[PDB]
RNA sequence: GGAUCCAUUGCACUCCGGAUCCAGGAGAUACCAUGAUCACGAAGGUGGUUUUCCU
């Protein structure tokens, strides 16, 4: 009740944002004076109210007498003085007394990737093609075989590729957890010749009613080759 | 942000009521698809699913 150079408003309309509502106040009270800020919030203690606070009492004054009432977005505005000053005026007076989201994100992220980096690191020197008593014989007579049907038998599949020539040893592969078949296999020829065979004229071959991928053996072959697991391989059904 | 319902007439100046759903944005997803070319396996990315923020 006592006059102040802010001024209380409340009974607003909620349903305006806070920008709009800034805005439309601004427009109606700088009529009577300078206005160094209109406050709104929207939160349920905030809302319906507004202070606007102006360089004069004696604005304030004018604006608190002439408005009180204003139809304001079909409700009338209620305006009375601040109880108290606005921090503003206050300090101008010398009234006054009293890792982000994105980081830790960010860091998360990056040491995954590199705690990857490392356990690839350390299977990569635990992987040994050479020393593995699944591959053997001739790496150069040895065709690579994938995205064999599941299905498909051991038979099937030596039936398929003897076209090309003797085959001396079939490898389908197996998980060593479940025994599901991954979908692949070596396979060694008595001939390099008949190995080279299969491959210009395999790639592509439908069995059981999957297109197979026909390559050489690189494991031990190629040199710098990893496997797909440890960050090589060749393909691209899921570069992106 | 927005839609519906519910609550709120509140004196602040450190965001920030509830519910259910929607759009965009940014996270996250253990599960599904992509049946990933090297002897059981990438990670992830992309598309789902679920979910947490922001508007
Ligand atoms: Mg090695
Ligand atoms: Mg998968
Ligand atoms: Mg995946």
């Amino acid at each position: 009740t006592r006059p102040n150079h802010t001024i209380y408003i409340n009974n607003l309309n909620e349903k305006i944002k806070k920008d709009e509502l800034k805005k439309s106040l601004y427009a109606i009270f700088s009529q009577f004076g300078q206005i160094l800020d209109i406050l709104v919030s929207r939160s349920l203690k905030m809302r319906g109210q507004a202070f606007v606070i102006f360089k004069e009492v004696s604005s304030a004054t004018n604006a608190l007498r002439s408005m009180q009432g204003f139809p304001f977005y079909d409700k009338p505005m209620r305006i009375q003085y601040a109880k108290t000053d606005s921090d503003i005026i206050a300090k101008m007076k010398g009234t006054f007394v009293e890792e982000t989201r994105e980081e830790r994100m960010e860091r998360k992220r990056r040491e995954k990737i590199e705690r990857r980096q490392q356990e690839v690191e350390t299977e990569l020197k635990m992987w040994d093609p050479h020393n593995d008593p699944n591959a053997q014989g001739d790496a150069f007579k040895t065709l690579f075989v994938a995205r064999v049907n599941y299905d498909t038998t051991e038979s099937k599949l030596r039936r398929e590729f003897e076209v090309y020539g003797p085959i001396k040893r079939i490898h389908m592969v197996y998980s060593k957890r479940s025994g599901k078949p991954r979908g692949y296999a070596f396979i060694e020829y008595e001939h390099e010749r008949d190995m080279h065979s299969a491959y210009k004229h395999a790639d592509g071959k439908k069995i059981d009613g999957r297109r197979v991928l026909v390559d050489v053996e690189r494991g031990r072959t190629v040199k710098g080759w990893r496997p797909r697991r440890l960050g090589g391989g060749l393909g691209g059904t899921r570069r992106g």
